[PDB]
């Protein structure tokens, strides 16, 4: 394995999809 | 395993780490 940001739990997954999608903030503004 | 955000490169990873910056731009403004 090279790399990986592991989250652990279904929700958690989750919460990091919404987390990417703050990361389009930084690329937006 | 749960779930994991898979990268794939040292650099890869790092870039990520950069990319968890932006995302505080959202928990900030």
């Amino acid at each position: 394995e090279y790399f990986t940001l592991q989250i652990r739990g279904r929700e958690r997954f989750e919460k990091i999809r919404e987390y990417n999608e703050a990361l389009e903030l930084k690329d937006a503004q």
